[PDB]
RNA sequence: AAAAAAA
């Protein structure tokens, strides 16, 4: 297909909620929604995006722009005014599918239609259901049933369930399709998915196979996202539409970016605690940071620690895919109210989740791929907002750094070492409840997560890996120590002949 | 054993 680029027009057209109702491209209805919500003006992206959508449909739609420039109400108002002038057709009908890597953004998704709704009760009609894993399959359906949703907010798990037992009863009129955080969705472990899920919704579309439009967005993405996206782009053409030049860094300029450096990975944790403390002194806990880490035991770990610590200060939410899905929607629904407190959490909360005036964006080791530093740190400095990040590494992991130059041309300018004091680490380590057994799983759980991504990063497995294992000996207060394991399980880790296994392991 | 995703 033609992929067209536009490029980021340097001064450009103004546009306006105002310009696009005179213009003929909005109902005053939406119009009426947003403009009740008192923004300064329409964000670049939605400037660039929203007439283009409702262009002419023989195209499909690429666009990039940065962490917390309103993408999501970039796709939502053209849906909406797309539902509003096609409002006597199907009408009980999915008509807009929207999904999303994550259950949390999908059901932030559907707050925010939501809000629209609650702006303009005219706008109801339009009805929305979600429909995520983790939440009951038969009120779902009773939702979907009762309300006959135009739109659908889905994660791909979920989506795909309800798609095998009713795409007939309500997708067989679809028009747009949204991949909100594209890239990712187009990655391994979810392509296939949004194949399986675009080849049921051409199939069953009433009017042709090339009917639905596609929506691609996300703070990262290029060239090579049309191409692993072949498969579910029905048009012709397609636009890209960039509100970041070529050469410039997809990372929001207004974070102010840093990282601390330590001898060990251990002693990360003594930086952030220090970090922390520093903060909560200075700001007199008026605090709000997210702290993210590698691993789910490591942050149920790193939690416990923080609780110890910093409880007394502020509240300490948990927050990852082993939070029952009840618990993550109320966290998140608090974390999104409260004006302090600390989110831990892994890189189910990299992507999409909008916490306002976040002060902060910590991290303790490399996320789950390179591209989710971008979006980790892009939870801060949202909507205007100012925001700092730290990145909290060993020297092992520097090539991460490296690597995040020389791929996503990240320049990280403020650094600094790091080396705890003896009181620091006696603080921490005798304020951890956890039993040997506890403290071996959670550091095998970190070499399996390192190991993993040994390849993306550059890392030198021959040195991570020990440095990691090695992490089992200090909190023990025992650096000499191994972790204890038995011989099927050193075989199954698949070093009993790297001599690696054997610097890392101790086979009891 | 390892981040998400019908779990
Ligand atoms: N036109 C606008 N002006 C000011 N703030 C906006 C505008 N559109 C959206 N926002 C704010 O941006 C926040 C998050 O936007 P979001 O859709 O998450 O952006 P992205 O998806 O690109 O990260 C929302 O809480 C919202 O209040
Ligand atoms: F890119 Be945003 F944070 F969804
Ligand atoms: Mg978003
Ligand atoms: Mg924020």
């Amino acid at each position: 297909s033609k992929l067209i680029h536009v490029p980021k027009e340097d001064n450009s057209k103004e546009v306006t909620l105002d310009s696009l109702l005179e213009e003929g491209v909005l109902d005053k209805e939406i119009h009426k929604a947003i403009t009740r919500m008192e923004f300064p003006g329409l964000t670049p992206v939605q400037q660039k995006t929203i007439k283009p959508i409702l262009s002419s449909e023989d195209h499909d739609v690429i666009a990039r722009a940065k962490t917390g420039t309103g993408k999501t109400f970039a796709f939502l108002i053209p849906i909406f005014q797309h539902l509003i002038n096609t409002k006597f057709d199907s009408q009980y009908m999915v008509k807009a599918v929207i999904v999303a890597p994550t259950r949390d953004l999908a059901l932030q998704i559907e707050a925010e239609v939501k809000k629209i709704h609650d702006m303009n009760y005219g706008l109801k009609k339009y009805a929305c259901v979600s429909l995520v894993g983790g939440t009951d399959f038969r009120a779902a359906m009773n939702k979907m049933n009762k309300l006959r949703p135009n739109i659908v907010i889905a994660t791909p798990g979920r989506l795909i369930d309800v798609l095998e037992k009713y795409s007939n009863k309500f997708f067989r009129f679809v028009d747009y399709k949204v991949l909100d955080e594209a890239d990712r969705l187009l990655e391994i472990g979810f392509r296939d998915d949004l194949e399986t899920i675009s080849g049921i919704l051409n199939e069953k579309n009433s009017k042709s196979a090339d009917n639905i439009k596609t929506l691609l967005f996300s703070a990262t993405l290029d060239d090579k996202v049309q191409k692993l996206a072949n498969n579910i782009m029905n048009k012709k053409e397609c636009l890209f539409l960039d509100t970041v030049d070529k050469n410039e860094p997809e990372a929001h300029e207004r974070i102010d970016q840093s990282v601390v450096i330590s001898e060990k990975f251990a002693n990360s944790i003594f930086a952030a605690v220090e970090h922390i403390k520093k903060q909560i002194k200075e700001r007199d806990s008026n605090y709000k940071a997210i702290i993210f880490a590698p691993t789910v035991k490591f942050t149920s770990f790193l939690c416990s620690i923080l609780k110890n610590e910093f409880k007394k200060d502020l509240p300490i939410l948990e927050f990852h895919g082993k939070i029952t899905q009840n618990k993550r929607t109320s966290l998140v629904k608090r974390f999104k109210k409260d004006e302090s407190g600390i989110l831990v959490c892994t890189d189910v909360g990299a992507r999409g989740m909008d916490f306002p005036n976040v002060h902060e964006v910590l991290q303790i080791g490399v996320p789950s791929e390179l591209a989710n530093y971008i979006h980790r740190i892009g939870r801060t400095a949202r909507s205007g907002k100012e925001g700092s990040s730290v990145l909290f590494i060993c020297k092992d992991e520097l090539p991460f750094v490296r690597e995040l130059e020389d791929a996503k041309n990240i320049v990280i300018a403020k650094q600094e070492k790091y080396e705890p004091s003896e009181e620091i680490k006696s603080e921490v380590l005798e304020a951890v409840t956890e039993e040997p057994e506890d403290i071996s799983d959670i550091v095998i759980s970190l070499i399996s997560s390192y190991r993993s991504c040994i390849k993306e990063y550059r890392f030198s497995e021959r040195r991570i890996l020990p440095e990691i294992a090695s992490t089992y000996g200090v909190l023990l207060n025992d650096p000499q120590l191994k972790i204890p394991v038995s011989r099927r399980f050193l075989d199954k880790l698949g070093l009993s002949r790297s001599p690696i296994g054997k610097a890392m392991f101790e086979i009891r």
